[PDB]
């Protein structure tokens, strides 16, 4: 049977539609007939599925030979993010490109961005259109979207892309977003109109990106902590080789793409839960006034710490809405389970889903409620367990017997944890301050998943009640 082949009712097509849907639903439905291995095929390919944690840790913590990460994004993603960078390059130059990022996040870095990122949001909630007056509704997804370009841009990008965003970096974005369009999953190489639009943005962004850097050398100075003035020095390859301009142009876009879809869809589930969550947001806010105090001083990197609360809400909805649902390798050599008979070959794309390890009733009881108190077993911004292996960055820890996995694990585990957390929690905290979410009236519950695109968001246009509080 090699791994149990999935019966669906077509070619090509295959079970596709079913996945593109829902994928858990349809991870879980296979669970049930063929347990924690499975094989459909999506599109063109043969896409092999080991669920669980073992399932996690096989693929996650995979070795180099046997899966490879670009061979499966690099189409896609590098015609967006740009050339040399990411998956345009061997594994051993990716890792040396996380070192340098994260080398740029430090904490020294991050306790700077705090007070940006407040300070953005603040003069967002004051000078939008989106808030003004005591009590009103507001578009989610399209409010909060700009929230965290505001402020992933201000603090991360600096100074010059911030001003951009005013003027001609809202429309090179959308029209780099294009790059990530379903169709793109198949044709990222043909000349439709939205791949001519998403090439000439890229190309326009690295120009300007360069310009920056240009004009920053050209009076060779310093000033706060951007992950830019920090590639600029942190030029440095092993091999001697300082870091060229296009490839930190190429860095900037490809973390100002990730985080703005990961930050700006997990940042919309928070705002959407806590609105069908009136109990859970009056706590909150209780906590700031019994954590803080009355004051209600403003948020720094140390006080943010304390928000255990903050903490949990943005924990359990990442647990249930990250925007990742799939990680895929591709297959590079034949590989043995430890367990079993089947035996997974190279014509074959293996993919894990943490998520679904994550909503399953063993690891999490009555796993779909979104309750953020049931983490009150514990909280880690950082966790847990396992080993911790170095790979070029840091030392990761891959541990796999963790459920819960929401940045990944092994060499490919995200960098970008940390300033998330501080993103969310900051955004959040504020909002808290600011204001009170309620559903529209009739309306119970949460809008639906769209996982047609790479990223998931919430499917539709939501809107939500907003109240002020003084
Ligand atoms: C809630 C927000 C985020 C989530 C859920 C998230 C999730 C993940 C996941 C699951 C992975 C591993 C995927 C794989 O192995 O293919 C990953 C890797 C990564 N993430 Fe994130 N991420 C988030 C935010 C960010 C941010 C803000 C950045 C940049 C600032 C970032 C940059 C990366 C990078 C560079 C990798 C490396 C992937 C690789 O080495 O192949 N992520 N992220
Ligand atoms: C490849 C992509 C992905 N992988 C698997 N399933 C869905 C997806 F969108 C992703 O892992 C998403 N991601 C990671 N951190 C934030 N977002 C990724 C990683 C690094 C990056 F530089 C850009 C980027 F899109």
């Amino acid at each position: 049977k090699t791994p149990p082949v999935v019966f669906h009712w077509f070619p090509f097509i295959g079970s596709t539609i079913s996945y593109g849907i829902d994928p858990y639903k349809f991870f879980f439905d296979c669970r049930a007939k063929y347990g924690d291995i499975f094989t459909f095929i999506l599109l063109g390919k043969k896409t092999t599925v080991y669920l669980g944690t073992k399932g996690n840790d096989f693929i996650l913590n995979g070795k180099l030979r046997d899966v490879c990460a670009e061979e499966v994004y690099s189409p896609l993603t590098t015609p967006v993010f740009g050339r040399h960078v990411v998956y345009d390059c061997p594994n051993a130059k990716l890792m040396e490109q996380k070192k340098f990022v994260k080398y740029g996040l430090t904490s020294d870095a991050l306790r700077s961005y705090v007070p940006l990122i407040t300070d953005e949001v603040e003069s967002f909630v004051k000078n939008s259109p989106a808030f003004q007056g005591h009590k009103g509704v507001f578009d989610v997804c399209k409010t909060i979207a700009e929230i965290t370009i505001y402020t992933a841009s201000r603090s991360l990008q600096g100074k010059e892309v911030r001003s951009k965003f005013d003027s001609t970096f809202a429309e090179l974005y959308h029209n780099l977003d294009m790059g990530f369009a379903p169709i793109n999953f198949m044709l990222p190489w043909a000349p439709l109109p939205h791949n001519r639009k998403r090439d000439a943005a890229q190309r326009k962004l690295t120009e300007t990106y360069m310009e920056i850097i240009k004009a920053r050398r050209q009076a060779g100075s310093k000033k706060d902590s951007e992950d830019m003035v920090w590639n600029l020095m942190s030029c440095v390859y092993k091999n001697g080789t300082p870091v060229p301009d296009e490839e930190i142009a190429h860095m900037m876009i490809a973390l100002l793409m990730a985080g703005q879809h990961s930050s700006s869809s997990t940042a919309s589930w928070i705002v959407l839960r806590l609105a069908t969550r009136p109990d859970i947001m009056e706590e909150l806010y209780q906590e700031q006034i019994r954590v803080l105090g009355s004051d209600l001083p403003p948020l720094t990197y140390d006080n943010l710490q304390k928000l255990d609360l903050h903490a949990k809400v943005i924990k359990e909805t990442l647990r249930l809405h990250a925007p990742i649902h799939s990680i895929i390798r591709a297959v590079k050599n034949p590989m043995a389970v430890d367990g079993t008979s089947y035996v997974i070959p190279t014509s074959h794309n293996v993919l894990s889903s943490p998520g679904v390890t994550a909503r399953s009733e063993e690891h999490f009881p009555n796993p779909l409620e979104w309750n953020p108190h049931r983490w009150d077993e514990n909280i880690a911004a950082s966790a847990e367990d396992d080993e911790k292996v170095d790979y070029g960055y840091g030392l990761v820890s891959k541990g796999t017997n963790s459920p819960y996995l929401p940045f990944g694990a092994g060499r490919h585990r995200c960098i970008g944890e940390q300033f998330a957390y501080l993103q969310l929690g900051t955004i959040t905290a504020v909002l808290v301050r600011l204001f009170r979410f309620r559903n529209l009236p009739g309306v119970d519950g949460i809008p639906d998943t769209d996982y047609s695109s790479l990223f998931s968001k919430p499917l539709g246009r939501s809107f939500v009640e907003f109240e002020k509080r003084h």
